């Protein structure tokens, strides 16, 4: 077991829980630039590809704050001790997009190695979900890298115990100086709510500006 | 009864009433962004601090415009006479949000005589809503200082017959010489449109640029 | 019959649109900003209006991609040949907005004629649907002059099966040395992902950078 059950009878926010969940069922999406100038000169010194970096970094962001690794799993609360990232693959030849993932990893290069190899295995495979069954430990990322946007926003019919954050990114731009991208963050507010999304975010941010390995 | 019973008989936006409110059950947000420059300066010269102002000067705007004091009671359309504010508060040790009200006035310093003894009546207080029930004439009120955002929106379940204005700061940034707020509006269409909207932002902003008092 | 009926059962799409149908029914909005500023020139040199020519350029790109020109009908998935703008005007005296709609020609000049007609013929006239019955082969555009907007969007409850775009577009600004226009695409997901949205929006781009006639 990969997961924590949550002690929620001795929870600090559960009366937020609760109300969220069922009163009042919200989630919100937000969009922010994140400068990625630090980023650009780190990989232009490295091998490294954007798309798998920042995938990483979400996903390693993500693994730092239990409230972004939440769901309900046997009408249980739980915590996940960790999770994957499930990205998006556009395929050309069809213009419709596959959602791919792989482990997790704290070592950059072994994740990228995961990457590649989920890469070659489904580079031609179309359907929606070319693995399978997603695994529920997850996050979803994806990106739209070819429009700018300043504002993302998915609406969804039914959201009902869905509390794994959903990450867009769009193209990035030359703003000035800075180099910034458009990063939309959606959530569930049962379980975040707006400090934690801005927490992410600006531990994020950070992680943008620091080495690699 | 500080309302009054809307003549809907009679109403010139009786037909968008009803389309918007039950054949195309529609709302939307939008976020602008405020120039807070002469608002900084104002503060500077005072001993007033930024979000007990930012409250004041919404529901101030808020309240000189009747279609954002809109409701239904007894299933009747009314018109507020008066609103009060109903905005959050953060909760560092719990990392959950409080919200709190207090009453409105056109004095600004009698303002911020209520704003500070709810505030320090309240501030250990982590309930969802220390003070109970929430009065019926309000408009919510809200911040996100952690973070500068171009978008926020709320994606709620439901929202039926729910006519009170939700307004959502993020941080202020330097945008050159200018310094701006992002804010977000949302609001239900029966009653409010995209002009109601835009004219409330145009008063917003021409009170930020006025004399506090 | 101005549509086709859409080969589904042999559609490279066909997992997609299912899953986004009616597994996860889902939509998005993404604001953006299209530089207007030879389009500006382009006017200047010219008797057309703004408004006009923004409708006529977003519907010309809408008409050159099928998957912004899907339906249902008859419980059958079309695409429509060809589709007509229905868009929005404001009422001064009322402060409600009526919707219109006009046919779309290739020929710029017959546009003009064509919306000029209809614009006298309804000026007056607050109703919602002036001419009564919308055309079922549209695309809604709509224009919020007298603000600014970074983002848009619109919280509808049920969206089952409309698969029309709904184009909003905010005043533009100087944004240095460039004029730009936020303009925020809503579509449905079954029809229309992040490519489609980037394609249409990179082509409207094109054209506010080309030739009039
Ligand atoms: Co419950
Ligand atoms: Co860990
Ligand atoms: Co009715
Ligand atoms: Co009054
Ligand atoms: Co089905
Ligand atoms: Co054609």
């Amino acid at each position: 077991m990969n997961y924590t059950k949550f002690d929620v009878k001795n929870w600090v926010r559960r009366e937020h829980f609760e109300f969220y969940r069922h009163r009042l069922p919200c989630g919100f999406s937000l969009t922010s630039k994140i400068d990625i100038t630090t980023l650009k000169k780190s990989l232009d010194d490295s091998a490294y590809k954007f798309y798998p970096v920042m995938i990483y970094l979400i996903a390693q962001a993500v693994n730092q704050f239990d409230e972004l690794r939440m769901a309900i799993k046997d009408d249980e609360l739980i915590v996940w001790d960790s999770v994957d990232p499930q990205f998006t693959v556009f395929h050309q030849e069809t213009e419709t997009f596959s959602a791919l993932s792989c482990p997790y990893s704290s070592d950059i290069d072994q994740f990228m190695v995961n990457y590649l190899s989920v890469m070659e295995r489904y580079k031609s495979d179309t359907k929606l979900f070319p693995q399978g069954v997603t695994p529920e430990n997850h996050l979803n990322i994806s990106a739209l890298p070819w429009v700018n946007f300043d504002s993302f926003n998915l609406n969804v019919a039914n959201f009902t115990d869905y509390f794994a954050p959903i990450i867009t990114m769009a193209k990035y731009q030359q703003e000035g100086d800075r180099l910034l991208l458009p990063l939309s963050v959606q959530v569930h507010h049962a379980v975040c709510n707006g400090f934690h999304v801005a927490r992410f975010i600006n531990r994020l941010q950070e992680l943008c500006n620091s080495k690699l390995k």
